[PDB]
């Protein structure tokens, strides 16, 4: 019913039930305060509009999908897509405050491989991992998701810029629909409109992601500000991040960029909407060079097109040096 929370958990791994088990850090701020876990989503007078961006360093994102300060966005991808080596570089080259990851998913395999990565970790000292493994009860991983949440929003009262991780919403999923049956549904909705940006305090920009084999990823497209669709057909080709931005949205994404972004996006959006039908017509064994100018022109613009999309995980981009990345793709 409730945790704790404050600047003391800054490099801590929190399992189910608010204890901390091991450290990836440790910083000199031992503040510890008490929460509840289930809090009352801030009222429509509460939030502020959505108007700021969030950067994240990866061109394809911040230029196509960029998010904003306070959304929800969704992560859906199939197992070894790479979804978690995704949320690694959103942790990595964005620039937020705080960032709060809450595992609910796997085995101590995967849990203990996400605080090795937080151990070398740039960002360490401002990271928060609730966890939940295979071992626990459905409640006690439905709770770690509501500990990752409350913590979140105690940094986010303090007016810090708040990232929320939640891997993964079907495993909460699973675990929530367990619990039902002890019982005899409705805790999703109102944990996934807790984010978001107060007029009074700071923002939480959440990531949910979400496992593609369906019934659920229908259910919280329609609630989230956008989704972000990781293609295993991309990352079989040799794409990362194996973004495909064709079948993504940020439904702020015009609220938070000028007008010239704007056009630089419609124009790249277009040039790879002509450049996957011309996948097509080379798969089918139609384009000849030199018999179709405009064919010919989208043909030579593959190899610009494929560099800019693709990001090594380790390096990060300015939002200044990714418009001029995509301003010199579309010429």
């Amino acid at each position: 019913l409730h945790t704790q929370v404050g600047r003391g958990l800054l490099g801590a791994v929190v399992n189910p039930l608010g204890e901390v088990t091991d450290k990836f850090a440790v910083t000199d701020n031992s503040e510890i305060l008490y929460r509840p876990v289930d809090n009352a989503p801030p009222l429509y007078s509460e939030r502020a509009a959505i108007e700021k961006p969030f950067l994240t360093g990866i061109k394809v994102i911040d230029s196509l999908l960029t998010c904003g300060e306070g959304q929800r966005m969704g992560i859906f991808a199939s197992a070894g897509c790479g979804k978690t080596f995704l949320m690694n570089m959103l942790i990595e080259h964005s620039g937020a405050d705080i960032y709060v990851i809450g595992l609910i998913g796997e085995r101590g395999e995967e849990v203990t491989e996400t605080v090795d990565y937080l151990k070398n970790s740039e960002k360490k000292s401002r990271c928060v991992l609730v966890y939940a493994t295979s071992d626990y009860s459905s409640v006690d991983r439905c709770n770690a998701a509501y500990i990752a949440t409350a913590i979140a929003e105690f940094f986010r009262t303090e007016g810090h810029k708040v990232a929320l991780f939640i891997d993964s919403l079907t495993r909460y999923a699973r675990a929530l629909r367990d619990v039902a049956l002890a019982a005899g549904f409705d805790s999703l909705p109102r944990l996934l409109e807790r984010p978001g940006k107060l007029k009074a305090g700071g923002s939480i920009t959440a990531f949910y992601t979400v496992l593609l084999e369906d019934p659920l990823a229908e259910e919280v497209r329609s609630i989230l500000d956008g989704h972000i669709y990781l293609s295993r057909n991309l990352a079989q080709k040799g794409q990362f991040p194996a973004i495909d931005s064709l079948k993504s949205i940020s439904r702020v994404f015009t609220q938070v960029v000028d007008e010239k972004h704007r056009i630089m996006a419609a124009a790249f959006r277009e040039l790879l909407s002509e450049i996957e039908e011309l996948r097509t017509i080379i798969d089918f064994g139609e384009y000849k060079p030199g018999e179709n100018a405009s064919q010919d022109k989208i043909y030579n613009k593959i190899s610009v097109v494929e560099s800019f999309l693709k990001q090594d995980y380790r390096l990060g981009f300015t939002y200044e040096q990714t418009m001029e990345l995509i301003g010199e793709t579309i010429r």
